[PDB]
C-alpha cells in the first residue's frame, strides 16, 4: 500500500529543487542528513527480564539553528521513516521562519505493550544514550506519536543529571515543569489558523464545511475541537480501534468527554459506528489526516470525496496521490505549513525557558497567529513568483531559506 | 517540634502519601567544607562553611548565606525547607537552600572577610551555579559579600552574574531591591483588601518596626492614602490618630532623629503598639510578639505579617475567634525573594529592567500568588496560613511526581 | 608606534578624567594595564596550495563591567600601542552608555585585498580555531571593523560553534539571516541625532530650529543627514571629502540621497552651490557635524568655526588645541565617545536578542537606542554639574568612574 516514506519525501524534495534550479552539488549537500544516530536501548521489564530496542535520532540540517523535532514511539519507526520526518522538519521550521533546523527521533516499540514504569525506564535509557547529542543549542526534542508531556518530563529529568537543570532541552513539557501555556493545543489550533488563512482566499468559512478526521490523539482531538467550536460540521472520526460518523455533525465536546472516560469511538451514542477503512473516502468537504503518513496513495486517491485536504499529519499524501488529486480539482494544504503550529509554539516554549520567564497564554496565542499568518502570506506570494501549487510554494520557500543560510555559513574547514 | 506536626497536617490535607512525604523531608544534598585563610597578620584561622540544598524539583535552589556563629544544623535545615515552600508559594522557579560559615564577622577585617568569602566560593564552586543553586545575602553578609562570590566564581565558570542575587547595582543587581519586601507587603495587602472590597485609602494602620521593611511599607501605604496612626521601633514610638506624615517622618529619621522626638505626632509607649486602635496591624520588626497574653487586646481586623513568625498558634486561634484575618509571613514578606528572581532573570537575559518594570512584575507576582492562595483555601476549607503552606507544598509535590523516580 | 589620533586622545582624556575623579594611583595603574594580550600564528594554504603565515591578535583591555567587546581589523598596519588605546577606549565608551561590557580590539596583520574570498574564509576560520577558548558569549564578543564585515562574522560564528555549539551571541554584526539585528546600518547616524536631540532639549531648542553643516557622506553622514532632514533641520552644507555643496535654503537631502544612489557625486549635485570641501568646517551654520575624518579641527581653523554646537560623529575630529579655543569661544561640543555610540549600543542589542533567542523588530531596536542614548546624556549632564566640567570630561569621568567602581567592588584578594 504505502510508498516508502523516504522515497516519497525525496521525490518532493527533487521537485522543489528543480523549481528553484538548485545546483546538483548544493542539492546533494542539503539532502544528506548532518548526522544519523542509532543506539541500543535495553531495559529490564517489571518482572526483571530484558527487552532490547533500537532508538534513533536523525539530525537532518542545522544551518538555521538548533535542530528541532519530536520523538515517536511506534512499531513502524525505522531509519527511512525517521529520515523522512527529519528532512520535513528542516523545511517546516524554515516555512514559519523560526530559528531551528530539522531532526526527528523514535523507538520502534508499541507503548500499549509496556507498563508506565517500563516506558519511563526506556525513555531514561534513550536519554542516557543520546545525552551528548541533544542540547538546548544543539537539538531539542518534543512529543510525537506515542509520546506526550510525561515522556518529556522524564527526558528533562534524566538529561539534567548530565548537564544540570536544562528546561529548554525539550519542549512539550508539562506546565508544572516549564512547559508553555498553549502548547498542548498548538498543533490542532494551528491547523485551524492555517485552514482559515486558506479559506479566506476562496471566500469560505469553516462553518461552511463538513470534515472527516483520521486519528484522534493530540493532533486530531484539538483539531476537531477547534473546528467544532468555530461551527464546522465534523461528520466522521477514526482512530486505531474504530470510527464514528454522523452526517449532521458529531457533538465533538461530547465525543471527547466519552473518550476521556475510556470509551471507544465505535460505542459513542451520538453517532453511528463505522469501519475506519472508509474514513479517507468518506463524503466530506474537507479531509484532515491526523495519524500515519502515506495513507493517501495511488490506490485510494481516486475515491477521495473531499475538495480540500489539510495535512495535519506528517506526509499523509504521497506524490502519486498528489497528482491524481490535482486532476480531480482537490486543493492540498501541505504538512510543512498546516501542522507547523506545534513546532512554532515549541519555539516559544524554548524562548520562555532560555529567558527564564514564562509568557501569558494570550501572548503565546497572539504570536502563533502572527507566525501562521505571515507564513501563509509568504507561501501565497511564492506560489505566484514560481507559479506552482501549495505544496511546492511552501517547500521551495523553506528550501530556499535553508539554502541561503547554508551558503552564508560556507564550507571551508 | 511544631514544624514537623505542621508539615504533617499540610501533607495530610493534600493527601500526600508517606513515602513522598519522607522524600520531601530529606534534603537533596548537604555540604560542609573546611574554610582556612591567613589572617591579616599571617596566622591561620579555620572555619567550616556549609550549604543545605533542600529541594530542586521546581528549579535551581535559592537561599541565603549566613556568617554567624553557634550554627544549629536543625535550624539551618528548617530554613532551607522553608525556602522550598516559600519559592513555590509565589510561583518562582526555584527550590530551597541555606548556607553559611560558622564565624563571627565582627572579629574579622574586611580583607579577612573577603579572603574567607573567596575561599568558601572555591570550595563550593561546582555545587552552586546559575541553574544549580543561587546564593543571596543573609545575617552577617551583604551585597559586597555577593560581589566577591561572583568575582571568584567567575574565575571557574566565566562571567556569571546570575550565580548570586543581592548584588550591587554596579555589578548587575536589580533596581527596586531595597524596597522590594516593604513594597511587596503593600501589594499583598492591596490584593487581600480587594477580595473584601476594601482599599488602603480607607484604612488606618499601626506598624511595629521602622527599618528596611517598615520604612518602605509605611511609605508605600502613605502614598496610597493609608492613614498610618502609629509607628514604633526599638527606641520609641509615635502616634497620630489623623495619620502621621510619613514623608516628614522619613526625613526626620534620615537626620538621625528619634520617633518620639518627631513633632508631627504624640510620643507613645512602644509596648502599646500591637494593641493600638487601627484597622490593620503590621508587625515588621520582631517575631513572637503576638501570644496568648496580648492577642485578645488586638484591635485590628487585619494583621499583615511582614516580620517572620510574629504570631504564635495560641494567638492565631484567639484572633480567628475575633474574626481577624492574618496574611501569613511566608507570602506577605516574599517581595524580596520575588525581586531576587527578577534579578536572576535580568542577568540571564543580559538586559536590565527599569524600576517601574521591576515593580509592575512584583505587583503581578504578588497579586497572582494571593489569588492562588485564596483559591487553595477554598479547595481545602482552611485559613490563609495553611492555604499558603499547602499551595507551596503541593506545587513541589506535583513537580516531584511528574519528574518520577526511575534511575 | 605610539602616535595616532586615537592613542593621544584616549590617554590625554583618561589622565584628565582620572585627576578630576581623584583616582588612587595604584587603581589607575591597574586600569591601564590590559587584562590579557593575545597574539596567535595564523597559517593557511592559499588557493594554489602555498603557505602564508600571518599574526592574529586580541587585546582584552578590561572586563570589570562584563564581557569584552570590540572589532576585528584585517589590515596590514598593526601598531600595538594604537590597538591598546582603541581597546581601552572601548572600555570607557561602553561604560559611558551603560552597556554591560568592557573593551577589546583585535585583528590580523594582513591585506585582505591580496586574498581571495576562499582564502579570507580559511584565514578567518583558522584565527577562530586559535582563539576559540579566549572569546565567547560571556567572555569577549567580536564585531566587524576595517577589513572585515558581516560575512567575516558568519565564518567566526560557524567555526566557533564547532567548538561550543550554536553560539549566535559570540559575535555581533552578523547577517540578518544568521541572527543579526535590524537597525544596524542606521544605528550610528540615528544615535547621533538622538544625542543631538537630548543636548538641544537642555537649551529648549529642537533640530527644526537649527542649520547644519555635515562633513562626510558615508554611512554616518548619510543617516545623520537623513534623520536631521526628517526632523526639519536645514542642512546648509554637505561635504564628501571629494566635493561639497552649499545651499542656504537647506539642501534637499532626499534629492541628494537619490543622486548619490544614481552613482552621482556631491559636486555633481545641482540642488546647491559649489563650495570647497576644505571650507566645510568654517561654513556658516548653527551646528557642525564632523562625520568622516579625524584631526580636522586644529589650532589654525578653530577660530573660524561659526557653529554654536559641534556634534562629534566621527572619531576624534577635534584636537586638543582646537577643543580649548572652541570652549573659549563658547562652543558646546558633544563628544565623540558618547555621540557616535549608537553603533556599539545596537551591537549590544544584537547580543541581547541572541541571548534571549528572539529577535526584535526595528521599531523596538530604535526605541531602545533612543532610551540608552537619552539616559546617557542625562548622566553625562549630571556629571558635568558634579565636577564642573565640559561635556567631554563629563562623559569620560562617567565611564571611568563606572569602571573604577565595578573594579573596586570586585576586589583584589585572590
Ligand atoms: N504532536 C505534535 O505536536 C505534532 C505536530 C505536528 C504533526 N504531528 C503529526 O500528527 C500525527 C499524529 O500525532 P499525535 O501527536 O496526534 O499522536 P498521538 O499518539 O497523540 O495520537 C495518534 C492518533 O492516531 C491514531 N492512529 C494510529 N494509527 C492509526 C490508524 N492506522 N488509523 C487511524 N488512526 C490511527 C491513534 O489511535 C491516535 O488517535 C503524526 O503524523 C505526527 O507526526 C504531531
Ligand atoms: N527583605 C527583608 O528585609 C526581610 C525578608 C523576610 C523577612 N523579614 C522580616 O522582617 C524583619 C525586619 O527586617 P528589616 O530588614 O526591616 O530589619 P531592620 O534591622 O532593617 O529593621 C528592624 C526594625 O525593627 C525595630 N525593632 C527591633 N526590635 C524592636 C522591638 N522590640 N520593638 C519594636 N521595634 C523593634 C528596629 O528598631 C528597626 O526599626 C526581620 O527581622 C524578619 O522578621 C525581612
Ligand atoms: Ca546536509
Ligand atoms: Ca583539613
Ligand atoms: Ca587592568
Ligand atoms: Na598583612
Ligand atoms: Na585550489
Amino acid at each position: 500500500n504505502a510508498m516508502n516514506a523516504l522515497v516519497a519525501t525525496n521525490r518532493n524534495f527533487q521537485r522543489a529543487s528543480r523549481i528553484l534550479g538548485l545546483d546538483s552539488k548544493l542539492e546533494k549537500s542539503l539532502l544528506i542528513p548532518y548526522r544519523e544516530i542509532k543506539v541500543e536501548c535495553t531495559i529490564p521489564k517489571d518482572d526483571g527480564s530484558l527487552v532490547s530496542y533500537v532508538g534513533f535520532r536523525i539530525q537532518h540540517d542545522n544551518a538555521r539553528g538548533p535542530m528541532k523535532g519530536g520523538i515517536r514511539y511506534h512499531p513502524e519507526v525505522d531509519p527511512d521513516e525517521v529520515n523522512a520526518l527529519a528532512q520535513l522538519m528542516t523545511w517546516k521550521t524554515a516555512v514559519v521562519d523560526i530559528p531551528y533546523g530539522g531532526a526527528k527521533g523514535g523507538i520502534g516499540c508499541n507503548p500499549k505493550d509496556l507498563s508506565i514504569s517500563e516506558l519511563e525506564r526506556l525513555t531514561r535509557v534513550f536519554t542516557q544514550k543520546i545525552h551528548d547529542l541533544i542540547g538546548i543549542h544543539r537539538d531539542v526534542p518534543a512529543p510525537d506519536m506515542g509520546t506526550n508531556s510525561q515522556t518529556m518530563a522524564w527526558i528533562l529529568d534524566e538529561y539534567s543529571k548530565f548537564h544540570g537543570h536544562s528546561p529548554a532541552v525539550v519542549t512539550g513539557k508539562p506546565i508544572d515543569l516549564g512547559g508553555s501555556l498553549g502548547r498542548e493545543a498548538a498543533t490542532g489550533l494551528g491547523v485551524v489558523f492555517a485552514t482559515e488563512a486558506l479559506f479566506a482566499e476562496y471566500g469560505k468559512s469553516i462553518s461552511d464545511m463538513t470534515f472527516a478526521i483520521q486519528g484522534f490523539g493530540n493532533v486530531g482531538t484539538w483539531a476537531a475541537k477547534a473546528i467544532f467550536e468555530r461551527g464546522g460540521k465534523v461528520v466522521a472520526v477514526s482512530d486505531i480501534n474504530g470510527a464514528i460518523s454522523n452526517p449532521n455533525g458529531i457533538d465533538i465536546a461530547a465525543l471527547l468527554k466519552h473518550k476521556a472516560g475510556n470509551g471507544s469511538l465505535k460505542d459513542f451514542s451520538g453517532g453511528d459506528a463505522m469501519n475506519p477503512n472508509d474514513l479517507l473516502v468518506h463524503d466530506c468537504d474537507v479531509l484532515i489526516p491526523c495519524a500515519l503518513g502515506g495513507v493517501l496513495n495511488k490506490e485510494n486517491a481516486n475515491d477521495v470525496k473531499a475538495k480540500f485536504i489539510i495535512e495535519a499529519a506528517n506526509h499523509p499524501t504521497d506524490p502519486d496521490a498528489d497528482e491524481i488529486l490535482s486532476k480531480k480539482g482537490v486543493i492540498i494544504l501541505p504538512d510543512v505549513y498546516a501542522n507547523a503550529g506545534g513546532v512554532t509554539v515549541s519555539y516559544f516554549e524554548w524562548v520562555q525557558n532560555i529567558q527564564g520567564f514564562m509568557w501569558d497564554e494570550e501572548k503565546v496565542n497572539q504570536e502563533l497567529k502572527r507566525y501562521m499568518t505571515k507564513a501563509f502570506n509568504d507561501i501565497k506570494a511564492n506560489c505566484k513568483t514560481h507559479n506552482c501549487d501549495l505544496r511546492m510554494g511552501a517547500f521551495t520557500l523553506g528550501l530556499n531559506r535553508v539554502a541561503r543560510a547554508t551558503l552564508l555559513r560556507g564550507w571551508e574547514a
